[PDB]
């Protein structure tokens, strides 16, 4: 019998929201990064942004202040930490990642704080930007690849 | 004068520990379910997990011995015993619960043994993870909300 305390803690004083979202049960629903359909092996890196849930636009961060708010974005790594879709019914993978900026290089590092600047009367957009390798090797089965990108808005 | 007797037991011979924890005098502090700074009317759910007090990390715990041990994780009410954090000087009250799996769906129930395993040369993580509901209601005072969740991995 090993009792332990954990203390839980919350500053109700002046904070940021993150609006895009819709609340999936008790767990709030971000959006869908929909890369779309694809063949076996394809040439081309496949690349989709993320889509908000709520409008279907970019999740649209706004900070309830008056003052320039610094807020860091991080995102993990999936459902098994390593970046992966995997089919719905056999075990094939598909590695992915997902990039901040438009041209796939500033790459949202796994449980990384990437940085973001809010200002007044604004809302900032996150711009997650997904991206795919050229699979030219195997082909992998048929069907539909999944994960869940857990995506940290933490102060 | 109603004098009585309490009997006191323990069983050395071969037991399970909890990693991750901090001696605090002489309570286990197992750590931490920060969920950040918010304003008056959040309308995201605010959620977190346990930062263990030794490491940061989440609360790894191991068994002593060679095969698989069943232990089990039970998380009580709080300070109050209806886990509800309170204002250090006000008596505004913020409603939140602890679920064991990342997508806010199994409840740690109050007083419940919540199963877990745990293997030979390994260490087994306990996921406390943190939510609490959209308050777009009324606006609790400003300051710093706490509670004391004592978890007790049992046997």
């Amino acid at each position: 019998a090993v009792t332990g305390q954990v203390d839980v803690k919350l500053n109700i004083s002046t904070g940021c929201t993150v609006g895009g979202s819709q609340t999936e049960g008790n767990m709030n629903k971000f959006g869908t990064l929909n890369f779309g359909k694809t063949s076996g092996t394809w040439n081309n890196v496949l690349t989709a942004e993320v889509a908000s849930a709520a409008t279907g636009g970019n999740i649209s961060v706004t900070c309830d202040g008056t003052d320039p708010v610094d807020f860091t974005v991080a995102i993990d790594g999936g459902e098994r930490t390593d970046r992966t879709l995997k089919n719905t019914a056999s075990a094939d993978v598909v590695a992915y990642n997902v990039y901040r900026d438009a041209a796939r290089t500033n790459l949202y590092v796994v449980n990384q704080p990437q940085q973001f600047t809010t200002v007044s009367g604004q809302a900032t957009a996150v711009p997650i930007f997904g991206a795919i390798a050229p699979n030219t090797g195997t082909p992998k089965a048929q069907g539909d690849y999944k994960d869940t990108l857990l995506v940290t808005v933490n102060f």
